[PDB]
């Protein structure tokens, strides 16, 4: 029957995990995973959350589907979030969203979408960027490419050679952008960078698509979203597709969101009814439980203060876990530039190591990254932090 | 920019509840969507459900992400319940399944492997069947039609129309087929009626694709799988959609199961890994929560014991409200026979009134059934069947 069949290319991550867990070594230590670890290398449960949790199990309820759209105040609490508590472009009802299946979801929504409506557009992604981003649009048959993105001689943007590249762009094209905490680099755009980036978007009339992750794992939640309230203020089609996963730790329940900012109230509700379609005929309508967290943290203004508060912490925590890796590097090898380590932001860096010497981290000392150099620094804390920071030095130096 | 995008017309049955909803009338019954209410007409929260998440709850644990295929147990909990427990064709490893959103993410994802992997296939399925199915195998890009089935003449099967068209088709054609318990019409095949469609599948070395949503709501559990097994027995490449929501009485949390049978262990491999990777690019892996009520329930044997009672207790109420609506009419009206309304099985009836004795049942009474006669019998319950039987007895000598 299925001989035909090819096997698949395979988990790259659970490869990595098995490794890992196999490795022989005492002081073994994995920042390979994509993921938020705290000071003591568990996965956290936020107060918050445990809260929601706790009014969830009280009473327990009968349970019948959610709107093909998710919850009324989880749709919202994407919206406030990603938009601004009452902003404009949300009173005038300009924005069509969906609650989704994690951000992947709202990946897989967004592309369907375009395809079915814009069958012509080519999607950019940036390079590199998470190979999901490929794998869902190529599922939907898009034509994906990528977009000139991380110097590998600066470890900066190189952003000529970006813009001009938008520049040979067509009508409706897609951009797949991040609007902070880029996946795998840690490399951001500046504020006069996205200024002119936005203007290339407008000028040659293409699609924004950006994927926003790890919002308040950047700067602040605020500030982490001016790419989006940029966009937002400047006509662009915008679709933005956003996740919990990591900045409730809330992973496996799936939590997420897809908006379109559209011109008019009656485009909006063209958009709207065709995002409730689409996700009619891929899952029928997204989960509950995760559903009422989302809606409950967000929407109660002493939780959502709680939980702003918590993912603050972990911004900080890996903020002094980047600035604690490069005072330790710059102290034992005098002459090099390590301004990148914290010139980065989000969950991700490009340590610049070579793929040799990330081979020699795992062999020599059970540390565990992946070979384009990324590193997890949430992986990272103060009982394993020397440990990573000498490895380091005895494979950067020699 | 999205002038060019069409109004969705809506998930026909929500607006009617809307109308419903609307409805002023006292004595006003609601038949039409696809819950199952107990005897109160209230939407239950199961006695082993209860406990499960009474665990869930004890303690808050971090929620990462479930595997691409969902809970190693819960994928198990969908293969005892369909295949048997221990059954020939798990021990020998041959059935590849996932975890679900849903048996809609089951046949979603099914679709999408019929797609990639089998691409001139066209999708067979029941005039009439649940909407939903057309509408997933069109949004993978595949050619749906029907085959002949509900008889309006009779209410009954056109079996021999239905034979004689399965005759017409091609090689590697997929038909989807309601193993028991057929949405919308209740009407059911045989046995030997089962024996002889899988005798014609295999001939002609068709595709089964069984999508069962009501088990042990027709007879039992062993029973409501007896296509599936026998097709196993046949050695038939069976696909097999199987969802929660009805019998978990867990719509809202997204709970099904995709599993298809193989030849050998090395095509289960192929398979399964094609399963993962299909999952991946639509929404990376599923609901933590809904998992862990199936894997909680599924294995734990007094909790699974204690569930297959409470599925055979709303198998039970259905069947009286069945028969008690029966008695009304036949004690009634005398000459024309309803043997069919307990000739039907599961949750739906095709109550057989023409669109006008359906809308007069609404407009005169506020009684709320679908325009094509299709009732929700668990709708019914002691305190309105006296009513609704009524209305139409009424609704009959016009
Ligand atoms: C035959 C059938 N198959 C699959 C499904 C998918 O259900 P899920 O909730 O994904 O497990 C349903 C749902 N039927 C419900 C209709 C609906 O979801 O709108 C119903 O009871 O009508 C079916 O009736
Ligand atoms: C982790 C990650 C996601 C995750 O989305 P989920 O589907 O919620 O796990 C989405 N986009 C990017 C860029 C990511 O790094
Ligand atoms: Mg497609």
């Amino acid at each position: 029957m299925f001989e035909r069949i090819d096997y698949y290319a395979g988990d790259p991550i659970l490869g990595l995990v098995e490794k890992f867990a196999a490795d022989n070594n005492p002081d073994k230590v994995n920042l390979g995973i994509g993921i938020y670890y705290d000071e003591s290398g568990v996965m956290p449960v936020l107060d918050c959350v445990k809260i929601a949790e706790q009014r969830i199990a009280d009473p327990i309820s009968p349970r019948p589907y959610l709107p093909m759209a998710g919850l009324p105040g989880h749709r919202k609490g994407c919206q406030e979030l990603l938009f601004g508590k009452d902003a404009p472009v949300l009173k005038d009802g300009l924005v069509a969203t969906i609650a989704t299946i994690g951000g992947s979801g709202a990946l897989k929504v967004g592309a369907e979408f375009i395809h079915e409506w814009f069958p012509q557009s080519k999607c950019y992604v940036s390079d590199p960027t998470w190979g999901n981003h490929i794998a869902i649009f190529e599922g939907c048959d898009i034509e994906v490419g990528k977009y000139p993105y991380y110097d590998t001689a600066t470890g900066g943007i190189k952003f000529d050679e970006m813009i001009a590249f938008f520049e040979t762009l067509n009508k409706d094209d897609v951009l797949l952008l991040h609007p902070c905490c880029h996946n795998p680099t840690g490399v951001d755009l500046t504020r006069e960078q996205w200024d002119t980036v936005l203007n290339v978007i407008q000028e040659r009339e293409l699609i924004p698509f950006m994927d926003i992750a790890y919002q308040g794992f950047g700067e602040d939640m605020d500030s982490d979203a001016y790419a989006i309230r940029k966009a937002v203020d400047m006509g662009l089609p915008l679709f933005v597709s956003n996740s919990f996963s990591k900045n409730l730790s809330l992973y496996g329940e799936r939590v997420g969101g897809l908006s379109v900012v559209c011109p008019t109230v009656d485009e909006t509700e063209r958009v709207f009814g065709q995002l409730n379609s689409t996700v009619r005929r891929i899952y029928s309508s997204p989960p509950s439980h995760g559903g009422r967290v989302v809606d409950i943290v967000m929407n109660d203004a002493a939780l959502h203060e709680q939980w702003v508060g918590e993912v603050y912490a972990m911004r900080d925590r890996i903020k002094s876990m980047r600035t604690k890796l490069k005072s330790v590097l710059e102290a034992k090898i005098s002459g090099r530039n390590f301004d990148y380590l914290t010139a980065q932001n989000g969950m991700f860096s490009f340590t610049g190591l070579t793929p040799e010497q990330v081979e020699r981290l795992q062999s020599e000392f059970g540390i565990y990254m992946i070979s384009n150099s990324r590193m997890c620094v949430a992986g990272l804390n103060s009982s394993n932090i020397d440990y990573v920071a000498n490895a380091m030095v005895d494979v950067l130096k020699d």
